[PDB]
């Protein structure tokens, strides 16, 4: 069974944090992404996911910071308007799954493993069928060519992902 991520209902989130000066966590998100996934409980090998993210939609609730994040110093939105994650392997791992795939971010393509778990599923109030998932992953800024050094404690960004899918 194939699912479309609920973008219209905005039951889908890409949330991140990174330390500011190693003093506190700075929280942000991307407001504009789309994708789909195959969730097959009978044949879990068939499982796949693809997400496309418009990186100009970066949002840390600070206009000037977000403008700086859009620039060539950071996400370089003008050169690369989109980020893509497309799974290459979904492996069962205890009471969750490991979703390995290619992340292309800032023109660079490198593998990322998302630790993923089913949150809930079932028929919705409006007739449809839904399945929702949580994911976690981290990345090093330098691995995707993000030039500017933010200090020694700010090399990694932590990702918390939520997707609610509507079965097609
Ligand atoms: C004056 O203004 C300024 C400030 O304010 C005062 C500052 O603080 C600062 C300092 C700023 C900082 C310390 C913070 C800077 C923050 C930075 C650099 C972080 C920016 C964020 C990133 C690089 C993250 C990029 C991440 C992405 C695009 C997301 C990637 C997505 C990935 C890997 C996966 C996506 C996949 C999904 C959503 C699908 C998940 C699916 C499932 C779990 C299940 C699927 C189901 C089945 C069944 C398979 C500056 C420079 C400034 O100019």
């Amino acid at each position: 069974a194939d699912y479309k991520i609920d973008k219209e209902g905005q039951h889908a989130f890409i949330e991140f944090r990174i330390k500011h000066l190693g003093y506190s966590w700075l929280y942000g998100r991307f407001n504009d992404f789309d994708g789909s996934f195959t969730f097959d409980e009978k044949n879990p090998s068939a499982d796949k996911v693809k997400v496309t993210i418009n990186t100009n939609s970066v949002d840390t609730n600070h206009a000037e910071r977000d403008k700086h994040l859009r620039s060539g110093d950071f996400l370089n939105v003008s050169k690369n308007p989109t980020a893509t994650f497309e799974s290459t392997e979904v492996k069962a791992n205890g009471d969750s799954a490991d979703i390995t795939g290619n992340l292309t971010l800032n023109g660079v393509t490198k593998p990322v493993t998302i630790k993923a778990k089913l949150i809930g599923q079932g028929d919705d109030p409006w007739g449809g069928y839904r399945a929702g998932f949580e994911g976690s992953a981290t990345l090093k800024l330098k691995d995707f060519g993000i030039k500017m050094d933010l200090g020694p404690a700010s090399q990694e960004v932590e990702l918390l992902l939520s997707v609610e899918g509507i079965r097609q």
